[PDB]
């Protein structure tokens, strides 16, 4: 059985060993380190792959599942904000998927600045949050969208489409139905903006590491990984890409925690099933 419990068990199995072998060790060469002082990882057990690191001072990586390339990162710390904004800008960010909950954000204890819903200045950078549309995704899950405008002297103004999912509690998985609706919208959005830079004759088209959708929850590995996997199978070029690959790739590109929970794997496993996509690798 392709999706038989034995099958699923072998997957989780391989995936477990991988999560284990990828666990960051003190001063792990495979991961980006905190520069003499300032905390770099929101969670000091959920680190960033140095190989793929986007910025020397951000827990964020360049991930490529098959032909699908994006950027997964943690929720920026107060300090990271400026460099965060800098990245999204340079990346010519086509879409910014934020899967962390409004509950998590409002929670000052959590150190998650409402960096994208409100307008503010973070140094030489001034941000304008423009709330655009709201779209239900099912099960009562909502997609709140804003247009982030990053302005900076000498730098090019760059508005970034933002897709926020408020009611997606952390450490959980949403209806494969929902999970699916979202991927589409996230892709939809990224498509519209991307096409705009293409039309404007932009140059971030030639550069591969650019025009990358950015996704992140809090630690950028659970809810985030789910979306990515979702967005992956949603790319009509990843034919034959296994679930095994999706998870084993994201984890080598960011950290072994990718696809944190099980109910998260399950969804991907379910989305993959309906597509007749292989779970394990032969
Ligand atoms: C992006 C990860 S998450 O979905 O926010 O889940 C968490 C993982 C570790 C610690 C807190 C939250």
């Amino acid at each position: 059985s392709p999706y038989g419990p034995e099958a699923r068990a072998e997957l989780s199995s391989r995936l477990t060993t991988l999560r284990n072998t990828l666990a960051p060790a003190t001063n792990d060469p495979r991961y980006l380190q905190a520069c003499g002082g300032e905390k770099l990882n929101r969670f000091r057990d959920i680190q960033c792959r140095r190989q793929t690191a986007v910025r020397a001072d951000l827990n964020a990586n360049y991930i490529q599942v098959g032909n699908t390339r994006t950027i997964a990162c943690q929720y920026p710390l107060q300090s990271q904000l400026e460099s965060h904004f800098r990245m999204l800008a340079e990346n010519r960010t086509p879409v910014l998927a934020v899967l962390a909950s409004s509950s998590e954000i409002a929670n000052q204890r959590f150190g998650m600045p409402d960096y994208f819903r409100q307008s503010g200045t973070y140094g030489s950078i001034t941000v304008e949050s423009k709330m655009t549309q709201q779209v239900g995704l099912g099960d009562g899950i909502m997609a709140d969208m804003y247009t982030l405008t990053i302005r900076e002297a000498g730098q090019k103004t760059i508005s970034v489409p933002v897709v926020h999912v408020g009611n997606w509690p952390a450490q959980t998985a949403v209806s494969s139905e929902v999970t699916k609706a979202l991927a589409s919208l996230v892709d939809q959005t990224a498509e519209t903006k991307r096409n705009m830079y293409e039309s404007k004759g932009s140059s971030a088209v030639a550069d591969d590491s650019k025009l990358r959708p950015v996704i992140h929850c809090r630690a950028g590995v659970g809810r985030t990984a789910q979306l990515i996997g979702a967005m992956c199978m949603n790319d009509s070029r990843n034919s034959q890409l296994s679930v095994e690959d999706m998870v084993s790739q994201m984890r080598v590109q960011r950290n072994g925690i990718m696809v944190q929970k099980d109910e998260q794997l399950d969804v991907l496993i379910k989305l993959a099933e309906g597509q007749g996509r292989p779970l394990l690798n032969s």
